[PDB]
């Protein structure tokens, strides 16, 4: 009748949408693109992931029941069950499209299949449901496009035993946005952990720390631009979070210990540099008139206020293996002072978040069991604001790397599996491997390769670097501007950049100082040699499972963090799930035609289907082509060989048909035009009434 989506009456553009709409309005959410799942997000609890439906899809196949358990899984996730290995699922899409729901679908499908009962196994099924009111507190922030937007890459890992049942899991984060601690547009926030504190502690405790329930009063928080949000109610959320804080195991005693770390950051935030007017003209020294605020930090940091001012304002260098003799120095400009200042407040939080979340699991993470691991991916999605900037460049860059991930896996890796599983396969035309957009920013002579060159040249400002792009390139594909491309739409202070489809114009504000975030010893060394257990805690015993070389900026370190991510993604058994946002009105049962159509277009997912199989009109699976058109040919009866694709050859070679007319491969038979599907039926119709 209507076996899944592959089988359409008309394999065309218009028919593809008409059916897609007919699917959505027929309680058919999940749609198959080619052994790959495409889903959406209801943004709430739907009664379709509960026992009943789970028991429906057990021991059956795809072509037997409606879209829900794409055969590939049953034929791949189970294929490695005899081989005896673990899996890993990757998920992508727009922000808010359920870097969670799509992950939950895996769980609710994963359980039960693992033979149900298990005291330690079903326990996580209960706690992970109580994670929804919890997870939204730590690694989440509000974007103008998404409220529950995670602000850090996450690769969850489900642990199991030598049977198939779950036992526990761990978490791994990444470099994460840099300038979201000090710079942002009026309306957005930085991180919850800060705001949740201010409207939590009693005014009494705040006054003791020289604080006040009002961000505007501060400086660091004032440089952000905004403070209050119209959609979020922090004051009323605190007491609700406290219950969630205790749910894990963070008693008031522990809470107070955590607030000190933030208080330390706030004390750093009340420390600026009253541009010392010691020098009379050009260069300038650094002096602190507001000693009250400066002293407050050193007081809570429990370090010598004097040494702190001398060691930081004046950098030390003289490490001749024997290991250093400090103090020799001389003042420097204000820009560098404010720059080095930020680098301290940026590196402190990075190593904080890492050590913080890792110490939370100490109470949560299962220690009772031990075993392998199955991975799950979740990252921030695509976005476009009124005005783009350096931030969008790095984010959109990740999408290009993400698009490459799929291509490398669902398009390239799978092809190599055909020639490895003893199948007569031939290299079918596939759109460019687009390795040029990658080599243009990795090996010598490249984007971020030239950028690294422009960074360390302290004088080469953002403007000068932008000039190095237009000249070195504007010849290689995927780049334009106002000089080469005659188009007024490109401002003189802006530049055009072509993506995989859409066009985006960026600004060059920040770039360097924002990306660098370099902090050498001299400044760090003063903190590492602290006696307080908290301060030194922010500086773990030297490189935890991340050594290599140490000094080389944090910007270049970002690339390394993302490269180390893909390296471990291309060494396992992938699984593909993509998400799409319903609408911008939070409506139920309403599809935005233009919005959804656009997403499917600029991503080239329909061209993907074509290339995935080979590319043309109507296409049908071999495994399925066989058990369907048998009565047409002779000797294609229970006295068969077994193979499906081989039989197809025997049928077409005996009746003398040009073999180039039909393209042969592993899966998906290729016969041009859909008019032939009738030709098969007719060949069967008027020969046996």
């Amino acid at each position: 009748g209507v076996p899944d989506f592959v089988l359409l009456n008309q394999i065309t553009e218009n028919a593809f949408i008409e059916n897609l709409t007919m699917r959505h309005k027929s309680d058919n959410i999940y749609t198959y693109i080619g052994d790959v799942v495409i889903s959406t997000n209801p943004f709430k609890n739907l009664n379709i992931y509960k026992e009943s439906d789970i028991k429906a899809y057990n021991g059956r196949y795809k072509y037997e029941m409606p879209p829900h358990m794409y055969a590939l899984a049953n034929d791949a996730y189970r294929s490695m069950r005899q081989s005896q290995e673990n899996q890993c699922v990757i998920i992508s899409g727009e922000s808010g499209a359920g870097k969670t729901e799509a992950s939950k679908k895996i769980m609710q499908f994963l359980t039960f299949v693992s033979s149900n009962q298990s005291p330690n196994g079903e326990r996580i099924s209960k706690m992970l449901l109580d994670s929804n009111p919890l997870l939204e507190a730590f690694g989440n922030a509000k974007t103008l496009r998404n409220d529950n937007s995670s602000r850090f890459g996450k690769y969850m890992e489900m642990q199991f035993n030598a049977v198939g049942s779950p036992i526990g899991g761990k978490i791994t984060n990444y470099l994460l946005e840099k300038s979201r601690v000090v710079g942002r547009t009026q309306g957005e926030r930085s991180f919850h952990i800060f705001y949740q504190m201010l409207k939590g502690l009693s005014q009494s405790k705040l006054d003791e720390l020289g604080l006040t329930p009002n961000a505007p009063a501060y400086e660091y928080l004032k440089k952000s631009g905004c403070f209050d949000v119209s959609t979020i109610d922090d004051s009323g959320e605190f007491k609700i979070i406290v219950k969630a804080m205790e749910t894990l195991g963070l008693k008031e005693s522990d809470q107070n210990s955590i607030w000190r770390i933030l208080a330390a950051i706030l004390h750093i935030g009340n420390i600026t540099f009253a541009e010392a007017a010691e020098q009379r003209t050009g260069t300038t020294t650094v002096k602190v008139s507001d000693t009250k605020s400066l002293a407050a930090a050193a007081s809570c940091l429990k370090t010598d206020q004097q040494s702190l001012s001398i060691a930081l304002c004046y950098r030390s260098i003289s490490t001749g293996v024997g290991k250093r003799c400090e103090v020799i120095s001389v003042p420097m400009d204000c820009n560098q002072a404010a720059y080095s200042r930020d680098a301290l407040a940026k590196a402190l939080y990075e190593r904080l978040f890492n050590w913080l979340v890792s110490k939370i699991n100490t109470i949560i993470n299962c220690t009772t069991e031990k075993g392998p691991v199955i991975g799950i991916l979740d990252i921030y999605g695509f976005e476009v604001f009124q005005n783009n900037s350096f931030e969008q460049l790095n984010i959109n860059f990740c999408n290009e790397k993400l698009q490459q991930l799929f291509i490398e896996l669902t398009l390239k890796s799978e092809q190599e599996e055909y020639v490895r599983e003893g199948i007569e396969w031939k290299n079918i035309e596939y759109f460019n491997n687009k390795p040029i957009c990658e080599l243009i920013e990795k090996k010598p002579i490249g984007l971020i390769s030239l950028l690294d060159e422009a960074c360390l040249i302290a004088k080469s400002t953002d403007q000068t670097f932008l000039d190095s792009i237009c000249k070195q390139f504007e010849k290689n594909p995927h780049l334009q501007s106002y000089v080469v491309s005659k188009d007024r739409s490109i401002g003189d202070t802006c530049f055009r950049l072509k993506h995989y489809a859409g066009d985006v114009t960026y600004d060059v504000r920040g770039f360097l100082d924002k990306n660098k975030d370099t902090l050498f010893g001299d400044l760090i060394s003063s903190m590492q040699s602290s006696s307080d257990p908290l301060v030194q805690g922010l500086f773990p015993p030297t490189r935890p499972e991340d050594s290599k070389k140490r000094p080389e900026t944090a910007g270049s370190q970002f690339r390394n963090a993302m490269n180390a991510l893909i390296t471990t993604l291309l060494a396992c058994s992938p699984h593909y799930v993509r998400c799409i946002k319903s609408n911008d009105n939070k409506q139920a049962g309403v599809i935005d035609e233009d919005r959804v159509r656009h997403q499917v277009r600029y991503l080239g997912l329909l061209e993907n289907v074509r290339v995935r199989r080979a590319g043309f009109a109507g296409r049908i699976e071999y495994t399925r082509f066989y058990n369907r058109y048998k009565m047409l040919c002779k000797k294609t009866w229970p006295s068969f060989n077994g193979t499906a694709k081989q039989a197809t050859e025997l049928i077409l070679q005996q009746h003398n048909i040009d073999k180039e007319e039909i393209r042969m491969g592993k899966t998906k038979v290729f016969i041009r035009n859909p008019t032939t599907l009738f030709y098969f039926e007719e060949k069967r119709e008027l020969e046996m009434p």
